[PDB]
C-alpha cells in the first residue's frame, strides 16, 4: 500500500491541508493509500484525526485515515514521512511556541532584542532554539535513524525548523533520504502582480538557501524585467502600505536590498536581513511599515496567540462533529475544509511525482552538488529541482548570483548554520558562547554567560542542560 | 645585472636590513647587483641612501646603492621590487602612521573602539585604512600594471599592509607576479623555547591566512607534542607575564583560542582575535598582560612615537657620517648596523632562492591552488613553501586545520577580505556602509553614516572622498 505518514499531526490546519489535498489529488485518492496521523499530543491527534475522517468522507475519497501514538508504527514501512513536529516539554507547556516565546524575553531581559535566536540574516520568529536547536535537530535525526532501518526507501519531507540546520544535519550525519520543504518562493507573485505582469508570460527563476532565496532571473517580452521594478520603486513605493505583518516582499526593506545585492529578495529573506533594518521597534516600522514586520515585541506574541485560540476552536470544532454528524464541515467552515481547489503547497505534489510521476517544478531544499559551483557540494540549498519517478533534478541556476549575495549573503548565513550544527553535535556550551561573540548585541562575555545560564536554567530546559554539561 | 628595488626605502630600518643582508649574502654581494632605494619623502630617501652606502662599505661590499625619486626609473628592468611604501598627503603629514592614527581618534570619536579597521579577527595596528585601505591597494595595483609592462619577469614582493587584501587584488585584478611576505611565523620559536624543546627536534608546520596562521602540526620525538603545551598551560600560564606589549605568543587569550580551535595561533594571530579579548583595556589587560597588547590607546600611539624619533635620529645620524666620515657605523651602533648575522627576514633568502637556486622553507602569501582545499583555488593563503630556481613549491599541509578554525576563523577573515576588495573596486560607500552593519559596535544606522562622513571629511582624505563621489 501507500502510506504516507505525518509526524506531529496535531498540527491541525497543515494536518487537514495535507488530507485535503491528498484527497483531492486523483492518482492519491485511492483506497490503497493509508494516512497515518501521529502525534504526541491525545487531545491534538484525535481531534485532528476525526476531522481528518470527516473532511474525507465529505470529499468522497476512500483513502484510509489511521492515528497512532507510536512514532515506530508510523515510521514503520513509510513511503512517505512528513515531519511537522514541534516538540515541547508536557510538564510546562501544552505546545513548542511556548519555549521560544519564554527564552526570548530572556534574551531581551539580558539586552538581545528579539532573543539570541534573532541573528542577523536571521530574524524569522521560532525558527532556531537557542542557536543549536536541540529538541527539533534531536528529534529529525531520531527518526532518520529510525528511517533507514525500517523504511529504507521512504523520503523524509522535514517542514519543521530550522529546514536549513536541519536538513543539513540529517544528511551529512546519518545519509537519509531527508528534502526540506518550503514555499517561500511564492512571494515572486505578488512582485507580478504589483508590476501588472502576467506570471505566465515572466521567466523566472530563484535560488539560494532556506529563507535566503533570490530573484535571480526575472525577464519579461525576452528582456530583463528589472527595470520594471526599478519604475515601480521610484513612482509605487512612497505609497507602499503593508496589507498586514507578514506583507513585506514589496516593502522599503525588500528594495533596498534589491539596491544594494542586485536582485530581489524573495519571501522570508526579507525578514532575513541585517541589523539594519531590526535593531528596534521604530526602525522596523520605517522599513517594514505600520506594523513592523512579524518579528517585534507585538506582532510575534499575538500571532502565537492566534494560533493556540485557533487551536482549541478546532478540537471543539471535533466535539462538535461527534455530536451532530450530519453537518458538513465544508459548508460551514469552507476556508479550513476547502473542496475542489488544492492548497498549493509542494508536500503531496512532491508525493505524486516520485509515486505516480506526475512530473512538477518545485522549490526543494537539498544539497548543492554543484549548482552553486561557488560553494560546497554538500551543502543544502534552496533550489530549483525538477522531481518525477527517478530521483530530483536540479535546474541550471542562470544568471549566478550576485558576487555581493555570495560574500555578505550567502556565505555568512551558510557559516551561521555550520555554527549551530557544531554546537549541536559537540555538546559544547563553548560554540554557543562563540556565536554570541559575534553577536552585535554583546556588550561583554559576562553578559553571555548570564543570559545562557538563564536560559538553560528553565525548567523546561532540563534535557538541554544535561545535554550541553 | 641584478636589479633589486626597495620601493619605500625612507623605512630605513627596514631598508638597512634588507641592504645589510643582500651585503652579507654571498651570492648576491656582487657588483653586478644594483640596490635602487625609491621614496617620495627626500629628506628619509636621501637620509638611507648615505646610510646605506655608509653601511656597504663597512661592510666591504662590491654592491652599487642607487636613489632615485621616480617610481617607473626604479621599476624598469627591476628583478625584484618590494614595496613598503606607506603613503601619506604630505600637505598635513610626513608617514603613513599619521592618517590611521588620526582617523581612529574618529573612530572613537563615534563609539568604535580602536577605530573602524579594528574589527573581529583583525585587530593589527595600522593593518587596514578606512576598511579599503584606498591609499595602500591603489599604489600596489600602481605598481603592478608600471611592473607588468616595465618588468614582465619580476616579483613585487609586497610587505605594506594589508597583504592579505593587496597581495589578493593584485593577483586576482591584474595577475601580475606578486607575493605577499610576513615574518609571523616566527612565533613557534618561542613556543619550543617556553616548553624546554630543540627547535631542531620539533616537526613543525603552521598555514592560515596573513595573520591568521596557526600550528597545525607540532610533534616531538615521533609523537604529538601538544600534550606539552596542555602541561605548559597548567603549570606554568598564571604565572607568564609580557615582557613588552608585543609579547603575546604565550598569554591567556593564545591559549583560549587554542582551547576552542585545537590549534595554537601564531604570532600577530593572537593579536586577531574574537571582541572577547578586546571591548575595552581592562579586558585586553586581563587576556595580554599588564601591558594590554599592542593594540590599544596607550601603547599604539607610544609605538608610533617611537618610530617618529627613530627616524629623526637615523636622519641626523646621515649628517653625521657626511661630517665625520671616519666613524664605524657598524661599530658605535652595532643594532641597527649589524655585521655577519643575517637579519633572518624571508626577502633576500626568497631572492637568493629565485636568482641563485638557494632552495630554502618560506612562508608566503600565495594563492591557494588546492593546498587547503576547502576553499577556493585562488584565495590567497600564508602557506608553507619551498622557493629554488624555477617557482614556488607548495607543502602538502598535514594535518588539515580543524574544522572551527575553517568556520569561525578563516571564513570569517576571508569574507572580511573580500568586503574589503569589493568596497574598493566598487567605489560604493554602501559597502562600506554594510561592512560597518556587520560590525559589533555599531548602535544605529545613522551612527555608521556620521563616522563615515567625519573620516572623509578630514582634509588629507580629499582623494579617497573623490573616490567614493
Ligand atoms: N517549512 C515551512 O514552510 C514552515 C515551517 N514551520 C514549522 O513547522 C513546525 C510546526 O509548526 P506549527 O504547526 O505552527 O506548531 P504546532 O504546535 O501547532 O504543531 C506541532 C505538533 O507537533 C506535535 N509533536 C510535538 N512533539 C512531537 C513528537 N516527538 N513526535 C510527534 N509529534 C510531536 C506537537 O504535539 C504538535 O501537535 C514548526 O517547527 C514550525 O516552525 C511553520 C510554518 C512555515
Ligand atoms: N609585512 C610585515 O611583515 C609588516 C608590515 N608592515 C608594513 O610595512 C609598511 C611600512 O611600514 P613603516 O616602515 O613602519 O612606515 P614608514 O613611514 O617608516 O615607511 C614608509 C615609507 O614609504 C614612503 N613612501 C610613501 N609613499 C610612497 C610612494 N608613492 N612611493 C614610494 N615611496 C613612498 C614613505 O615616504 C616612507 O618613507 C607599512 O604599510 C606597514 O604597515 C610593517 C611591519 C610588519
Amino acid at each position: 500500500h501507500m502510506k504516507i505518514s505525518i509526524i506531529g499531526a496535531g498540527s491541525v490546519r497543515f494536518a487537514l491541508q495535507l488530507v485535503g489535498d491528498i484527497a483531492q489529488t486523483e492518482e492519491l485518492s485511492r483506497e490503497d493509500t493509508h494516512i497515518y496521523m501521529m502525534d504526541v499530543h491525545e487531545r491534538r491527534l484525535n481531534a485532528s484525526y476525526i476531522l481528518a475522517r470527516k473532511y474525507v468522507e465529505e470529499l468522497n475519497s476512500p483513502v484510509k485515515i489511521v492515528k497512532t501514538s507510536s512514532l515506530d508504527e508510523a515510521i514503520d514501512g513509510a513511503d512517505f514521512i512528513i515531519n511537522t513536529a514541534y516538540p515541547y516539554d508536557p510538564r510546562y507547556h501544552d505546545s513548542g511556541s511556548q519555549r521560544w516565546d519564554e527564552v526570548t524575553k530572556v534574551g531581551e531581559k539580558h539586552g538581545y532584542y528579539r532573543g539570541i535566536d534573532s541573528q542577523e540574516l536571521n530574524m524569522v520568529s521560532t525558527y532556531t532554539y537557542v542557536l543549536s536547536s536541540y529538541p527539533d535537530m534531536k528529534l529529525a535525526l531520531e527518526i532518520a535513524e529510525k528511517m533507514k532501518k525500517m523504511a529504507p526507501k521512504a523520503y523524509l519531507m522535514q517542514t519543521a525548523n530550522p529546514v536549513f540546520e536541519i536538513t543539513q544535519a540529517v544528511r551529512r550525519w546519518t545519509g537519509a533520504n531527508i528534502v526540506g520543504f518550503c514555499h517561500g518562493v511564492a512571494g515572486v507573485y505578488e512582485v507580478f502582480e504589483k508590476l501588472d505582469l502576467d506570471p505566465e508570460e515572466v521567466d523566472w527563476q530563484v535560488a539560494g538557501v532556506n529563507h535566503g532565496i533570490w530573484l535571480n532571473r526575472f525577464r519579461y517580452r525576452g528582456e530583463d524585467a528589472y527595470p520594471l521594478l526599478d519604475e515601480w520603486i521610484e513612482k509605487k513605493l512612497p505609497e507602499w502600505e503593508p496589507k498586514n505583518p507578514w506583507d513585506t516582499q514589496m516593502s522599503p526593506a525588500a528594495m533596498d536590498m534589491y539596491k544594494f545585492y542586485g536582485m530581489l529578495p524573495i519571501g522570508d529573506t526579507v525578514r532575513n536581513g541585517s541589523w539594519k533594518y531590526h535593531y528596534n521597534l521604530e526602525t522596523k516600522k520605517k522599513w517594514f511599515g505600520k506594523f513592523g514586520g512579524i518579528d517585534n515585541e507585538v506582532e510575534r506574541p499575538k500571532f502565537h496567540e492566534q494560533l493556540r485560540r485557533a487551536r482549541e476552536r478546532l478540537i471543539k470544532l471535533a466535539e462538535e462533529v461527534q455530536q451532530n454528524p450530519g453537518m458538513k464541515l465544508t459548508e460551514e467552515h469552507p476556508e479550513i475544509f476547502p473542496k475542489g481547489k488544492l492548497s498549493g503547497e509542494q508536500h503531496i505534489p512532491f508525493i505524486n511525482a516520485i509515486a505516480n510521476n506526475k512530473r512538477v517544478r518545485l522549490f526543494l531544499n537539498v544539497e548543492n552538488q554543484g549548482t552553486l559551483k561557488d560553494f560546497p557540494d554538500d551543502v543544502v540549498m534552496e533550489l530549483p529541482v525538477w522531481v518525477d519517478c527517478c530521483g530530483i533534478h536540479r535546474e541550471k541556476v542562470e544568471p549566478d548570483l550576485t558576487h555581493r549575495i555570495k560574500i555578505f549573503y550567502l556565505w555568512p548565513r551558510i557559516l551561521r548554520m555550520e555554527w549551530n550544527l557544531e554546537a549541536y553535535i559537540s555538546r559544547d556550551r563553548k560554540v554557543l558562547e562563540e556565536i554570541l561573540i559575534r553577536d552585535p548585541r554583546t556588550k561583554s562575555y559576562e553578559q553571555i554567560v548570564q543570559v545562557l545560564d538563564e536560559i538553560f536554567n528553565l525548567p523546561f530546559n532540563e534535557e538541554l542542560r544535561r545535554y550541553y554539561k
